[PDB]
């Protein structure tokens, strides 16, 4: 009892978690590969909870009496130059996520669906906590990435980052 | 470190194991859309599991100075005429894995990668068990699937099966 | 304070909760009647919450200045031909609240009421939840509601369903 | 010590209860390879038992300075038309087990053999035991083992029955 | 889904775990007629331990979808000149299972069956330790059984041997 | 018992683990006398690490009905030009120890000797994670160890590093 | 600081306690091959003592500024004769440590090296002990040592003496 408009835009959502999810899971490869352990494991573990977001779209899905779908999923490989380029990109995927979410409420306003705008809360919330995160990382990199010791310690701060 | 061939057979066993946790997830969604609310958090519990099974591979890949690289993954999404037919998919589906896991081990064992056929036995063991959770609930299903008050109780059993 | 509009259709939420508790109880009579006594406990419960549901416009309305009044309410007495037809009734009601609630939103916003449209995201939420229990009890009926032993073991699990 | 006759139907009732032992194993493996997970757990405990019951014998044997002989054993190898027929047959197997018992507890009282007839008490007592847990299991089925669905529910209690 | 040869050996195996147990079992009685009650002990939680591997292989051929088969079982019943014949016989008995295990691994190879190669690891690894256990036995009764002093002392020693 | 080609290339194994324990130990000093005293820690733990390996393998072969034979051990004294040159020294020396397990592993395979294919799992498996290991810490002396101040935190990272 | 002789005597004293735990584990193989597994164990614990003995000499050399150096160490494998004959080579090897010991112990009085004097004190004292331990396992050997049932009661023994 969705209008098909928002059922498809909540599906399309939760494909880019999913492409999210994927995306810093392959991130974390080229962290270990270029021997960023601890960048590796904060972007595994991101990967997990962007996981999290995609189930609870899911979810919503499957509780208003819809079929979530799960769409092709392009690759997520890219190549990096720098530690710094791989975090930029981080930032603005969030960016993206962010702006979809405020098109996805927007959306939700126009068609007078209070459910979803309300279940769509949850999401502007979360997205103002993670651009927050992801815009600390690129300021730490700023400041103290410009030499491998720099890279060395914040490589540690990254390995236990945000498992408060 | 490891040869081509295994490095490539190892990448693509990540991917499978990748869509088989997608496919479990997109089964879920037809199990809670057709009122099989407990074979859905079944499947749910289960998408989970085959991500790590993902994820394992992911970091022998990457210990080993290889780089794990996603594919494409092509939609799951499916239709089935009933869940049992579903669970017939979810059974071919794990046969598929162990038979792709045996013959990387067999790979291995001809390549002379000691290595990666101890790293595989977490695969063999794990898929042997596969194998039996889901043909036993297909069994279930012959038994006492072929009435609305049997799949009750079918569905009810699998909301808390394996936990 | 609050807009004649919005006091208004508050107020008349006020008693349609109040007139759901009463239905709910007076369903869960038919339940007792017929044997279903798992049916009217989850009914009985059911109807608790939902006084819950009219005290809390209640308090609102006395909150922000205004006078709430209990109008007076229709017989909810009614036949029902099964368990069925009575929990179809039940997710009809369900989705009529859901209508009023998102009705009484909208007048929020284009009344440019904050503090009532803040006030009434607990009803979206709760509505959201009431509809998933009661379509699921509709989809327990439609499995296994067929035979006396299906709507036996559905009236068992009613008998301590969402507790 | 003993007097040949005794020792011998000991000697022999001791390779009876081996025998049966191995029979309840072999049932349970026909339980698992036709699905009814459940039966072959129960099976397979009492398989155990029985062999408690063997030992039991062979201790009694050897304490009365006696040299226990366990000999061939038979092939318990059958094919069974139905979980039904199965459970008929482990219910005329304790039913003859009884009555072998009972013919040494006469055997030992003809022979005033009054420390074999006290030994023996304790099977003339678990006999009585295992014939209505076996006659019990039989009634289940009966009752309720006429459909996939009843089958479905009397494997499950079968799984921790007695336990 | 293994190929018959592989499930006829597993069940020849199952087989003989069994004789095993029952040998085991019977032995007790030579020793405690013999008055050999440590001894008589020892066996007799050896021949539950060999159900236990009876049982092992059982489940894998249930667990594979097979049909384990009880066959004839031949008699155990022997005479022994003494305790240290007895001996002798069980280690050699454990050599054969070794053997045996020996075979199926090199034909669960030769057949490209991993998931059995692997199941029969655990008992590569088992027969290992009983072959230790079985050694250890003889060469207390070499040392210190040519006495019925000594012997009343390995008896003792059997008693509790094998119950950490 | 083993073959004879077996017995000697374990017993070559046993002595070569000894050696790495001595050479692990030696290096130890090396960096004790050059202020490195947290890698000093590092590498004294580790050299009793790989005696334990020399152990597992000396315990397999007296418990194979074998005499193992520690030979005759060269001096592992040697001139280091630097920390990172020691840790590159350090890591080739375990990437040759993987090599040896591995082709121990694969005479055990082709001359059928599947009790050491087995005990030698647990050397494949360690040999793995001690080249993780080891490559990891040449990775921070490569990403920080090119100043002093660098230097001394890969120090204070070795002084606790894997316990 | 110390004088060249004194770093010496020291560094040769290492690997004296080297050799003596390489020793002591080709000794336990000795004693596995000929069933005396209690034995086994006691000079296996034993060889892990010795290179505690080693490493604090070890640490003793680098503390003071030194780099002590590991020789190459000559294969200590060795026929014996018996299980008597192999415990009368401990003692002796354990009269031969004694006795550098006290000569180290000489030359630091003699060289005014009273850091090094109160160093060895730990392996005068300690020396006692080892020298008391092996001696008690001749004097059990002598008395108790002369059938196989007194040898298997030592071995007993042996597999725990000197564990708390």
């Amino acid at each position: 009892h969705l209008k098909p408009e928002m059922i498809e835009k909540l599906n399309e959502q939760m494909n880019l978690e999913l492409y999210s999810s994927l995306l810093y899971q392959q991130m974390s490869a080229w962290c270990s590969y270029h021997t960023f352990e601890g960048a590796a494991a904060f972007l595994r573990r991101h990967a997990q909870e962007e996981m999290t977001h995609m189930q609870r779209l899911f979810d919503y899905l499957t509780d208003t009496g819809n079929l979530p779908r799960i769409n092709t999923v392009e690759s997520p490989f890219a190549e990096y130059s720098s530690l710094d380029e791989l975090f930029q990109e981080t930032y603005k995927l969030e960016q993206l996520i962010t702006q979809k979410i405020n098109e996805l409420a927007h959306a939700a306003m126009t068609n007078q669906d209070y459910p979803t705008f309300n279940f769509l809360q949850w999401y502007v919330s979360e997205q103002h906590e993670e651009e927050k995160l992801f815009k600390s990382i690129i300021d730490k990199l700023s400041l103290a990435g410009k030499s491998g010791e720099g890279l060395y310690f914040i490589d540690k701060e990254l390995s236990t980052l945000d498992t408060q």
